[PDB]
């Protein structure tokens, strides 16, 4: 398989209609957020893309979210996948909605792709066409702007990144040097959206280059 | 198996009767501690519970102790398990004693339990009936007080925690948000001991809930 | 196998002849460094030893380099191994040279050794006879001085370290307490070179002790 999509799956999900007040204080949750949606999943960068997407479909924001040390392959149980997102809303109906934009997007939104027919190397070269509060809460991102979200193993990623800046006028806005918790590297770029698509292509060209050879 | 106990095992053990002075300075060890017991083990939270228990049976304190990035399943060798505790004493007899309270407690003290008959999800819902200097050295714990020590994969843990505060008047004293080094989450609660047992039950009810469904 | 060598392998490699200026700024790269060599590999401490060795054969320095959370066994793809080194030079010929000192040294330089015939425990007890800018950039290392670089799982390492200070006048210069990203421990010692070899021996005696028993 060329760059056949990798179908992420949801690993667990629950809503706390009404957080205990004590647990809530420990979370630093605003007064306006008394319901939480919790969601685990197979693929972490995708789940962070679904989360942000939930921020646009519903009235929620992500209270929390972080990944697992050596990936889902190594996860501590079939439940935790390799991410945990914690959405907060003013009530349970808003949070359900955010939960369902997240599921529909994890199952059928952004996706990693195989780097090689051998399906032992994966990557993500995905245009987020309009950013919500999650992705745009990060340094230097404008709310509502387009963005590229690029991920690949360490050497793959560094090269492919360079390649991308060289292929399209974009702005490297964020760079996770190589060892993220899951052991990949990523960066966020910005510019137009037809450019975050020129950029998005050279990155995959460069990841496919290393796979086949480098 | 329902919540059949998981029998932790000790992976290695040695006493340095008399630390090199140079190694000692690098450890920031008091003047009153010239002997070290080193101990590795299968199950990290249990080993931290055994350590604290050693602080009560013998004159030692834990000089060090930390866990391994993706769990014992992923450990770097059959030796290191997924924890390393370093006990310090005024001499080798004290430290042996602490080492032996630790072994007897790792092998037959606190224990994880299976979340599901499928034995792919584990958790820990254990009352520490009286805390020594290790567990009580942590923020807001009283020396000699009771405590609950709750651990579970990320979504399991968050939910189960909320559940517990809601089931018994306890105090969330410490909270390790989701990705600890081993990829679980935990929290310490306090109150009575019959309550750290009401709390300890809803947590397991809530972990069993997600296993079977959520 | 006694302490049969473990043959590290290179997992990927590429040169960016000319970094994009934007990517370069994000790297904090000097004005004197416009070419990068990227290199991934099987064995991280060895690769950090090869890197430093490249600093002596060629005009390059390491711009970056870090390891992967649970080791190459758990790496995110067959490419990233468990390290990423990023060499910088004034041009592509210098960097090629550094890349080739690194390959020749990863494939046939420093090496882990099996702790036990069972080949489930590994370690590294290697004299770096003269240090370049990489290893010597670390606290308290003199440029051009000899050094011991000792690595072993957590309990193995702590013991073996103590053992080494006790066997030869050396100076513990750096100590990575137990859980490095790859889940081993290491330390750098200094003194003579016949001593960093007395030290280097007791460490392996002590790692072999735990393997067979402790
Ligand atoms: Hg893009
Ligand atoms: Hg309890
Ligand atoms: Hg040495």
């Amino acid at each position: 398989p060329a760059l056949d999509l990798i179908r992420p799956s949801v690993t667990a999900m629950r809503v706390i209609a009404s957080v205990n007040a004590d647990f809530a204080r420990e979370l630093k949750l605003p007064p306006h957020i008394r319901s939480l949606g919790l969601i685990s999943a197979d693929s972490d960068d995708v789940t962070y893309i679904a989360a942000d997407e939930a921020t646009k479909q519903a009235m929620v924001e992500v209270v929390y979210g972080r990944s697992l040390y050596a990936g889902a392959a190594h996860g501590p149980s079939p439940t935790a996948g390799e991410v945990l997102i914690m959405l907060g809303g003013p009530n349970p109906a808003e949070v359900r909605a955010g939960l369902d934009a997240m599921i529909a997007h994890i199952e059928n939104g952004a996706a990693f792709q195989w780097a090689n027919d051998a399906q032992d190397t994966a990557f993500l070269a995905h245009v987020v066409s309009r950013t919500g509060s999650y992705l745009s809460s990060t340094a230097g991102i404008t709310l509502g702007d387009p963005m590229a979200y690029l991920v690949a193993p360490p050497l793959e990623a560094t090269y492919g990144i360079d390649a991308a800046l060289k292929s399209a006028d974009v702005q490297l806005a964020t760079y996770v040097p190589p060892p993220s918790e899951t052991n990949y590297s990523a960066a966020f770029l910005t510019g137009s959206q037809a450019a975050c698509k020129a950029a998005c292509n050279a990155f995959t060209d460069a990841v496919l280059e290393i796979a086949r050879n480098p």
